[PDB]
DNA sequence: AGTGGTGGCGCATTATAGGGAGTTATTCCGGCCTGACAAGAGGAAATTTAAAATAATTTTCTG
């Protein structure tokens, strides 16, 4: 359920939900089998880190029908 | 009047951005081949003038 609730947050760039919420179980997996206790770092931050850090890659890329890069889409 | 509470700092933890490294892909820099000019040579068609002949003018001779 958590990757369902930080989903509901890209709820509009053109996405279908399962898609995102599909991103953020990659994500989230990467997390835990990246996810270290013994370096001191909160576990849930870390998780929804890796979460955002691939929702936001995926809606980046592969949202607009022509990629551009990412730094435009910030500028945007 | 004392024990705790408040604020500020410290310690520990947490979060975010920038830089380095890579890597790809566009873009600048240089040599070398095309392309243009200037010249030179040998041989051949064209043009011009001089000389030689037919058809007309002038003079002379004949009827």
């Amino acid at each position: 359920r958590l990757v369902i609730s930080i989903a509901k947050k890209y709820t509009n760039r053109g996405l279908q939900f399962l898609d995102l919420i599909q991103e953020g179980n990659i994500g989230l997996m990467k997390a835990v089998d990246k996810f270290e206790y013994r370096r001191g770092y909160k576990f849930s931050t870390y998780a929804t880190w890796w979460i955002r850090q691939a929702i936001t890659r995926s809606i980046a890329d592969q949202a607009r029908t022509i990629r551009i890069p990412v730094h435009m889409i910030e500028t945007i």
